């Protein structure tokens, strides 16, 4: 019971994969619980204004102004026709920043496509902002796609509202998850020339997500682990780490062809002890987790993609009985260390200091949490709506 609309989705992490499925083999996906927010409300006001405080930048239109447009050219919905339009319709600044121009034209042109079958454009008041590290390979771009879409799918009631009990979130049902995705991913596809699409699902599904040979597949409930995420602030060009790799394949394959095969076995016997593991996590099930850790972090290593930021990632977290592993393209970036229970909690929060002094980010999240979500604009964290709201 709410004309006031509080979504969140979580940006996404491999756990194992990284360079293998580049070529043939199996990568798990998992969402990571550093969650992205937007908080979407209808005015009397003709105007549709968006606000997006981690970037600091805000822009407004007058609902009178765009419904005029014949914005009857909304599958390939990503055309060289339409773009262009719609950067007419958009009013970015000549010399625009990049981060913005992609975070606007994504918003207009799903605003425009689903509040398109709307009698008459919605005039509202929005606003995102995230947990999440711009700009790591952490999917910070398709979680927002997934809240656009999610609650612009909510406003204009083609799909319902999952609030309208009385909890304090709640997630769509099946079919309109999937209306959901298809939606996020064509902004995705407005901004990503070819995204694969991992980045959607894993926003929308949360939880545990297998990627193949470009096919995708949630896996059995298995519980969130926490994790650490760690940010080496270390730049890196993914294009050039997936060259590396494919150079190294061509002039060694006798030898780096099994390595990818030992690497698809890790992800195969992780999915397993997930699986399993949904039931009642036992410290075997850890152990083997933290086992499967390093030796991905080992073999990407000998794919030549670590870094020394990573080694010692990973040689201060294992002093003190902890895993970590890059994730990602590698070469500096964030990378992944599991909390199993039972560790004294300062004892975490000494490895996160550690880890910082470092001149490392290292916030304490979730792997494998819910997924794209609605809230009673009550609940959550106060500095979470107070960057919603100063």
């Amino acid at each position: 019971l709410s004309e006031v609309l509080l979504v969140s989705a979580p940006g996404k992490v491999i756990l194992h994969g990284e360079h293998a499925v580049v070529h043939g083999k199996v990568a798990l996906a998992v969402s990571l619980n550093l969650r992205t927010f937007l908080r979407l409300q209808p005015h009397s006001n003709g105007k549709v204004d968006l606000s997006l405080p981690n970037i600091g930048i805000k822009r407004a239109w007058d609902v009178a102004r765009l419904q005029s447009l014949d914005t009857s050219f909304l599958v390939t919905t990503p055309t060289s026709e339409q773009v262009e339009k719609l950067k007419e319709v958009a009013g970015l600044p000549d010399d625009c920043a990049v981060t913005e121009r992609l975070a606007v034209l994504a918003f207009l042109y799903l605003y425009l496509s689903i509040c398109r079958k709307q009698r008459a454009l919605p005039s509202l008041d929005i606003v995102v902002w995230s947990e999440l590290p711009p700009g790591a390979g952490l999917g910070s771009s398709a979680a927002y796609s997934v809240c656009l879409a999610a609650a612009l799918l909510t406003v204009c009631e083609e799909i319902p509202n999952p609030l309208k009990d009385g909890d304090c979130v709640n997630r769509w049902t099946k079919e309109d998850l999937e209306l959901i995705n298809k939606w996020a991913f064509q902004g995705e596809r407005m901004i990503h020339g070819n995204p694969s699409g991992v980045d959607n699902a894993v926003s929308t599904w949360g939880g545990a997500l297998r990627y193949h040979q470009g096919k995708i597949s949630s896996l059995k409930r298995s519980p969130a682990l926490q994790i650490l995420l760690t940010n080496t602030k270390v730049p890196r060009n993914t294009r050039a780490l997936v060259a590396g790799v494919r150079n190294r394949l061509l002039k060694f394959p006798e030898i780096v062809a099994p390595l990818l095969t030992s690497i698809d076995a890790i992800s195969l016997e992780c999915e397993r002890v997930l699986g399993e593991m949904g039931e009642a996590p036992a410290p075997e099930q850890y152990l083997v987790l933290e086992e499967l850790i390093d030796m991905n972090q080992h073999h990407l290593n000998a794919l030549g993609v670590g870094h020394a930021s990573l080694d010692q990632l990973c040689q201060v977290t294992r002093a003190r009985g902890l895993h970590s592993k890059l994730t990602g393209a590698g070469g500096g970036g964030c990378g992944i260390t599991l909390l199993k229970p039972g560790l004294e909690q300062p004892e975490v929060e000494a490895t996160k200091q550690a880890l910082t002094s470092c001149g490392f980010d290292c916030l304490e999240t979730s792997i494998g949490a819910p997924g794209v979500s609605i809230h009673s604009a009550t609940s959550l964290d106060s500095r979470v709506q107070q960057a919603l709201d100063g």
